[PDB]
């Protein structure tokens, strides 16, 4: 195979971050950038994308649609949190808070803007620098779904002939987006721990099981290191009841969260990537 002569005619490839993510140049300013080839849903990912604009999510400078689909994103020189994450690395609890506050702000903003991400995991999480302290993107909205539903335009009408199921439906209704404070709250877990919460690893209780039960697996040993805030939120996402379970605003004012340096850490490296694009100020 090849690469696209559009393609070609704007960016110069190179290595392979993530085997499907590559590494190329920008032929007009030398400046790197991420190609990411989804093999022929892409049209919605980037219209998602296209139309969003935070800090905490990232953005796309460029799209192909050829043999395969080309996506030329922004380059996460940190790359993966996952990677930071791996063979029960722990992070410290100062660099689990000023990540989660961002993956918070994200995930507030799309929630806001009524988008859904769905597949949040610690390998959708890409770091800035190779830097401890730094800026985090949320990616890959490949899975991300949209919020008027059909339930409000079938509510208009008289339930003569409507099916009860679909009115039972409208208790548990507009709690589709509770889906991302559960990953959150397992992305949190493991960052805190070095271990996740639900697993197969030395347990008889089935994944689905432990799940449904919200029974996660406590190491004492391994949580000693960790605040009573910090667990204490975790609790608050890990809840079943999608109803009952924390919101993105809720865990933003949780005491865990209350913490001016953290905040202002975030906001010194946000001007740091921001003295780059910076146009001159009226006053
Ligand atoms: O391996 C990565 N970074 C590490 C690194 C350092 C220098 C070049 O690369 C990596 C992987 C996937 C990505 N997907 C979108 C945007 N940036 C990405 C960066
Ligand atoms: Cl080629």
């Amino acid at each position: 195979s090849v690469y696209p002569k559009a393609l070609r005619d704007e960016y110069i490839m190179s290595k392979t971050l993530g085997s499907e993510v590559k590494l190329a140049f920008e032929r007009k300013t030398c400046k790197k950038v991420a190609i990411k080839i989804i093999s022929k849903n892409v049209e919605t990912e980037i219209e998602i994308l296209k139309k969003l604009n935070h800090p905490c999510i990232i953005k796309i400078k460029n799209f192909f649609d050829a043999e395969d689909y080309y996506i030329v994103l922004e380059l996460m020189e940190g790359g993966e949190l996952f990677d930071k994450v791996v063979g029960n690395k722990r992070l410290k609890e100062a660099t689990c808070k000023l990540y989660f506050y961002q993956m918070l702000l994200a995930v507030q903003y799309l929630h806001e803007n009524g988008i859904i991400h769905r597949d949040l995991k610690p390998e959708n999480v890409l770091l800035s620098s190779q830097e401890e302290d730094c800026l985090i993107k949320i990616t890959d909205f490949g899975h991300s779904k949209i919020l008027e539903t059909s339930l409000m335009r079938t509510l208009c009408g008289t339930p003569t002939y409507l099916a009860p199921e679909v009115l039972v439906s409208v208790g548990t209704a507009g709690y589709n987006r509770a889906v991302d404070c559960w990953s959150l709250g397992v992305i949190l877990f493991i960052c805190l721990s070095g271990y996740p919460p639900f697993s197969e690893h030395r347990t008889q209780v089935s994944l689905k099981d432990q799940i449904t039960s919200g029974k996660y697996n406590f190491i004492p040993e391994v949580w000693a290191e960790v605040s009573e805030k910090a667990l204490d939120l975790v609790k608050k996402l890990l809840v079943v009841d999608p109803k009952a379970r924390f919101t993105t605003e809720e865990a933003l004012r949780h005491p865990w969260l209350q913490d001016e340096d953290m905040k202002r850490k975030f906001q010194d490296l946000l001007s740091e990537e921001n003295e780059s694009t910076a146009l001159p100020q009226v006053l």
